[PDB]
């Protein structure tokens, strides 16, 4: 039975920053110098016979050899030992994800467990909701080396939005008989939209009567999310209020539009719709026209016979008017048909037509109206 050194324990596993004893222990009856030798801290102290204790705190070190070391019968005898440091997952972060992620376009997901150690025991796994997404251990690297990263890029999808995403550290200290240590992050929400690039189909009439009510019609299609999409559909510059109702992925916007004039004699008509971060616009000029049908108006009613009459029409200088088959003469006005009455003119019909053309479209309207012949 030779002389030896001994401290303990020989393996230690302590939290990083944290605290142990070691006492070092000899069995020379009388050692002329004994101590122990560490590079990192001392709190307090007890020794005696044969053997020396210390405490090593606030320790920063992912692995230290601690030495410690006597001498009796003048030959050197020491002792050597191990002492390694691990942190727990305690900060893990996941990247702040695009407030809107197109369908069907990837994106990248990154988990973040810095200070984390030892790297090699550290499994970091991805997760959508209580799916695992995918799983990376680390076992085979440095256990010199704290930290740990998973970086994957998935693939937008429909069922994607307003979905959960989080990543899960866990940390196996099990076969050092210490135990398991996992923590979560902070589940992050995504929100993905498909805008299709095609322009919204708007259906309007190309002229629009005053006093008259036009239907209109504004719609496109593959929209998703189609509750989350807004639209504006109004006539020029005056706001209008669409009934909107959800036709499969597409969006239907149906109301009537009426004419004022107000102003003026031609407008456009502005449909819009913004979803996401993208936005979609289709406008249809719409040329908007008034009516002044002209009056059948007499010089007087009764006239009694023999009499001559002077007629007017007053289409308001715009359209060609004909009274009675006549192309007065002279235009821009209620021009004159005159004649003498005559008991075989009693109660003839005088049809005043009025030629009017808008962006290139012709209308008329036409009544009649008589005279009795005293
Ligand atoms: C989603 O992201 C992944 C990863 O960035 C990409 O998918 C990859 O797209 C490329 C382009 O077609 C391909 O990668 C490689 O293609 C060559 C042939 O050109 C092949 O020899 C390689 O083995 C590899 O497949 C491939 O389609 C695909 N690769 C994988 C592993 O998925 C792309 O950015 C996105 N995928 C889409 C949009 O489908
Ligand atoms: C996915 O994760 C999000 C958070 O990133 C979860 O949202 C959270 O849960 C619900 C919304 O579904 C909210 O519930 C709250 O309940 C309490 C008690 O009833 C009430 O006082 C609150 O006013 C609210 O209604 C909660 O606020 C919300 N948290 C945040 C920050 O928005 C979502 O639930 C997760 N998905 C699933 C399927 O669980
Ligand atoms: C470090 O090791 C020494 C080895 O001597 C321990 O001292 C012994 O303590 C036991 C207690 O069960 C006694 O029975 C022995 O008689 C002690 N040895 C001697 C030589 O007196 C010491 O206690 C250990 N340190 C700690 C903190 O336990
Ligand atoms: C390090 O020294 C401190 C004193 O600065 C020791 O603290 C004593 O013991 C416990 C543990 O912190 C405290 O609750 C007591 O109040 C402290 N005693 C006195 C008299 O102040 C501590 O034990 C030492 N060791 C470690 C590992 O911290
Ligand atoms: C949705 O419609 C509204 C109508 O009020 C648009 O508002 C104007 O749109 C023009 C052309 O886009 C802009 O130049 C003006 O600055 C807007 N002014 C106001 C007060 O909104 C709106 O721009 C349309 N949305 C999109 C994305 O075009
Ligand atoms: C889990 O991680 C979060 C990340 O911020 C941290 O705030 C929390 O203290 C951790 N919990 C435990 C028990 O480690
Ligand atoms: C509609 O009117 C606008 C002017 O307001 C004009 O720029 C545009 O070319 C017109 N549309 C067509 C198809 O001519
Ligand atoms: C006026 O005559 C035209 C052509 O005969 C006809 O189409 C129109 O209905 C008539 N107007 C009225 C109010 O009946």
């Amino acid at each position: 039975e030779p002389f030896w050194a001994d401290l303990q324990p020989r393996v230690a596993f302590v939290e990083r920053g944290g605290s142990l004893w070691l006492n070092c222990s000899t069995n020379c009856p009388r050692p002329e110098r004994g101590g122990l030798e560490t590079s990192l801290r001392r709190n307090g102290t007890q020794r005696g016979l044969r053997w020396l204790a210390r405490q090593l705190v606030d320790i920063r070190e992912p692995e230290t050899q601690p030495v410690c070391f006597f001498r009796c019968a003048r030959r050197t005898l020491q002792a050597r030992g191990l002492i390694r440091t691990f942190q727990r997952p305690d900060r893990v972060e996941l990247m702040p994800l695009p407030p809107w992620q197109p369908v069907g376009e990837n994106f990248t997901l990154s988990c973040r467990v810095p200070g984390a150690g030892p790297r090699a025991s550290l499994t970091l796994t991805l997760l959508r909701g209580a799916q695992e997404l995918i799983r990376r251990s680390f076992a085979g690297e440095p256990p010199r080396a704290r930290g740990a990263v998973l970086t994957a890029t998935v693939l937008a999808r429909r069922e994607d939005h307003g979905a959960n995403f989080s990543c899960r550290a866990e940390l196996d200290l099990r076969p050092h008989g210490l135990g398991l240590f996992e923590n979560s992050s902070a589940p992050r929400e995504l929100r993905t939209f498909s805008l299709s690039p095609d322009a919204p189909r708007l259906a309007a009439p190309r002229l629009l009567e005053v006093g008259s009510e036009r239907p209109v019609s504004c719609t496109l299609d593959g929209l998703f999310p189609a509750s989350e999409a807004r639209v504006y559909l109004a006539l020029g510059d005056q706001n209008l209020s669409p009934d909107v109702t959800l036709e499969g992925d597409a969006f239907v916007a149906t109301a009537t539009a009426t004419a004022s004039a107000e102003q003026e004699g031609a407008r456009q008509l502005v449909c819009n719709v913004t979803l996401g971060g993208e936005n979609r616009e289709t406008r249809e000029n719409v040329t908007i026209y008034s009516f002044p049908a002209p009056l059948l108006t007499l010089s007087e009613p009764s006239v009694s016979e023999g009499q001559m009459v002077t007629v007017t029409c007053a289409a308001g200088a715009q359209a060609l008017v004909t009274l009675e088959g006549v192309p007065a003469a002279v235009p821009g006005q209620p021009a004159q048909l005159q004649l003498n009455a005559t008991e075989n003119d009693d109660r003839r019909s005088f049809f005043c037509d009025a030629t009017l053309d808008v962006d290139g479209e012709t209308l008329i309207k036409n009544r009649s109206a008589e005279l009795r012949v005293l």
